[PDB]
């Protein structure tokens, strides 16, 4: 339930194909594949509690979720928790870490942005 604001990702487009290269790169694999309406990526971080995930999410504004060509419109990015083995409280390092790689995310759309 944790969001990142004003990264600056929910305010530009990009290609499907372009988007993945940079997310693995980052260290995000690919999540919730079942959804046919939007691309989901997450960057975990284990913990002795369980699992943070930084979630990054866009949705199909031209083309399908399916296709090398499709053009994705990113949403607010969000930070999960999952607790394992068994109000959230949120560790300030891992929120910025988070923040360093959103920052680099945005960097890295950024660079083929005219192109």
């Amino acid at each position: 339930s944790l969001k990142f604001e004003n990264t600056g990702l929910e305010n530009q487009t990009v290609e499907l194909s372009r988007l993945d290269d940079i997310m693995e790169r980052l260290g995000f694999v690919r999540a919730a594949q079942w959804d046919y309406e939007r691309v989901t990526y997450d960057r975990k971080y284990v913990v002795k509690e369980g699992t943070y995930y930084l979630r990054v999410q866009g949705y199909a504004i031209e083309g399908n979720v399916d296709s090398r060509y499709a053009l994705i419109k990113l949403l607010t990015p969000i930070m999960g928790k999952h607790y394992y083995p068994h109000d959230e409280h949120f560790p300030s390092s891992l929120v910025s870490q988070c923040q360093n790689v959103l920052a680099q995310v945005k960097s890295e759309l950024e660079k083929i942005k005219e192109e």
